[PDB]
């Protein structure tokens, strides 16, 4: 049971107004052949075009929303709407294209899908809230067969060109006209009661609806990640490296451990209150502070309110000492913090769009994220860089450019020339800093921290 059995049952209601007199009992199997993709053998590795909702859950990189509104059924052009806001018309003789034929609308089909998707995942995944008139156009623009690699690498193939009779992934389609085994899942298959809009609009106010074919998409693909990733939470689905997910991970201990332990040698806080993941570990272990620890996972639909997190009855005097959010996303953060909150608004090939404003960021884990809000900063201003060691000013073992810096916080640079070791430890420092930044992270601190109280922790 990892596959969809192509008999089990598909619910036809959804469909019955473009396809009237559908028969109300129905398989996949026999819905498959109604779309024109009836096969005699089964395919190893592509035994149904539908696919469980488990198996969409980990391909959540993959999914595309994708919607067809019947413009004016073989007479009548077709809207075909995609959740990354483009709008094709085919004719059978935000953006909007004017009518064109299914041989040119399947080029363009192809060269989006493969730009959207090169860098994000080996397949697609159409989010349906079907109706009728997307599954029947895929004939138009989809090929399926046994599963194959690209011509040009090893990639899995995504793509098929009748030009050259070739096959292609999404790196080496360039000129390709049929999306080739292409994956799928229905979310009206899910239960729910009511319409698209009514459904998607009871937990997002972010995207609306102008009635167009992308703005279906868009909303289909919205609620399904709400229902498998917001109110719903799996942290034991690992996923794929795609791209630079290791570094930045190494980044965010290395910049963790610095500014906690700055903070700590700048402000002597006797207490520290570390607030979130409940599977944490002291970033500063030598640390003389009394370090505590509260339990709370990240928050994947609002931010937490500061109020249920701190009152309600634990050391309990949360404003002795600081409070540290390592990515615990709450409304309003004290001012005695330390806080790395991720910017949903960043783009990047590991940040997907998200439900109400939130993103889902994949990295090893999926995790939905609140909208970014800067009024949660209110009493906190941004952190500055800064790299500071404490560590023997020794070199050990690269070519070097003498480092001139004011914020190489070291005895070296006090003394008035940063060596060579410290001035390597820096330029590391400066990558993981940057790597980290640039993945979404932004940091920021109590106000009163100031890094001119480092330079007495050399006496
Ligand atoms: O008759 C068919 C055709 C296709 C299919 O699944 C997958 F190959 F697309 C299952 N049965
Ligand atoms: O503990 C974590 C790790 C990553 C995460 O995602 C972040 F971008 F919002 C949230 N909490
Ligand atoms: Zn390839
Ligand atoms: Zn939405
Ligand atoms: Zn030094």
């Amino acid at each position: 049971p990892t596959h969809l059995s192509v008999d089990t049952k598909f619910k036809t209601e959804g469909l019955c107004v473009d396809i009237p007199g559908i028969p109300k009992d129905m398989t996949y199997r026999r819905l498959i052949s109604m779309m024109g993709f009836k096969m005699n053998y089964q395919v190893n590795g592509y035994p149904n075009m539908f696919i469980t909702r488990e198996e969409a859950i980990r391909h959540v990189r993959a999914w595309i929303g994708f919607d067809v509104e019947g413009c004016h059924g073989t007479n009548l052009p077709l809207q075909l709407g995609f959740s990354t806001g483009v709008n094709l018309v085919a004719v059978p003789t935000p953006l909007m294209y004017k009518g064109l034929p299914w041989n040119v609308v399947r080029i363009k089909i192809v060269q989006m899908l493969s730009d959207t998707l090169k860098n994000l995942s080996d397949r697609v995944v159409f989010v349906l809230w079907a109706h009728g008139f997307e599954l029947t156009s895929m004939k138009y623009f989809v090929k399926i067969g046994p599963e194959r690699t690209c011509c040009l690498c090893d990639r899995r193939a995504t793509c098929f060109s009748t030009a050259s009779d070739t096959y292609a992934c999404w790196h080496h389609s360039i000129g390709f006209d049929y999306v080739y085994n292409p994956f799928m899942i229905d979310v009206q298959q899910w239960g729910f009661t009511g319409n698209l809009q009514s459904n998607h609009d009871l937990y997002c106010q972010v995207h609306g609806n102008a009635h167009v074919a992308s703005c279906d998409a868009i909303m289909t693909r919205c609620l399904a990640v709400h229902e498998c990733f917001v109110k719903r939470v799996d942290w034991t689905i690992e996923y794929p490296i795609i791209g630079d997910e290791l570094k930045i991970n190494a980044a965010c201990r290395k910049v963790q451990h610095m500014v906690v332990k700055a903070a700590l040698l700048a402000d002597k806080f006797p207490v520290l209150h570390d607030i979130g993941n409940p599977k944490a570990i002291k970033c500063v272990p030598q640390a003389d502070v009394e370090w505590k620890f509260y339990d709370a996972q990240p928050c994947s639909d609002k931010a937490y309110k500061i109020e249920e997190l701190f009152y309600s009855y634990h050391s309990d005097k949360f404003t002795d000492g600081v409070c540290l959010f390592w990515n615990c996303n709450v409304d309003r953060y004290p001012a005695n913090s330390i806080v790395c909150r991720f910017d949903t608004r960043v783009l990047s090939n590991l940040n997907l769009p998200g439900c109400d404003g939130g993103s889902l960021y994949v990295n090893k884990h999926a995790f939905h994220t609140p909208a970014f809000d800067k009024s949660a900063f209110v009493n906190l201003k941004q952190l500055p860089f800064f790299y500071y060691s404490d560590s023997p000013c020794e070199s050990h073992g690269i070519d070097y450019v003498p480092l001139k810096s004011a914020t190489c916080i070291t005895r070296c640079n006090l003394g008035g020339a940063v060596c060579r070791h410290h001035a390597n430890e820096y330029r590391l420092y400066l990558d993981a800093y940057n790597m980290m930044i640039s993945a979404g992270f932004s940091l920021w601190v109590y106000k009163q921290f100031d890094t001119y109280n480092l330079w007495n922790t050399f006496t």
